[PDB]
């Protein structure tokens, strides 16, 4: 199933997968089952390390 | 907190569970000796008339086409 959880409304109840124009149910990167914009920051980092941001193409918030 | 969901899992740093230099991932469809998979390779099997889900380049897991 694309949705972990069969309460979650981004899958289709009878087939637990993303319903019609969805592209994620889940995710840092996830916002009303789409993609979250490519560039939004969505893990702060510290240091001299740059800031984690959403690729435009996944829901997961990825290593930089 | 950590990057690795496992204390296990060898592509985090055990003193911080944070990723070890030069890692992009410790798990996921799209992810290879902790590096993200090429830009395009194919990650899940789509049917009818779908396209293939395929590695971003850019992170590890497998998303949906779009």
């Amino acid at each position: 199933c694309d949705c972990s959880s069969p309460e979650n409304p981004c899958c289709d109840a009878a087939t637990c997968k993303l319903r019609p124009g969805a592209q994620c149910g889940e995710g840092l990167c996830c916002e009303q089952c789409k993609f979250s914009r490519a560039g939004k920051i969505c893990r702060i980092a510290r240091g001299d390390d740059p800031d984690d941001r959403c690729t435009g193409q996944s829901a997961d918030c990825p290593r930089y």
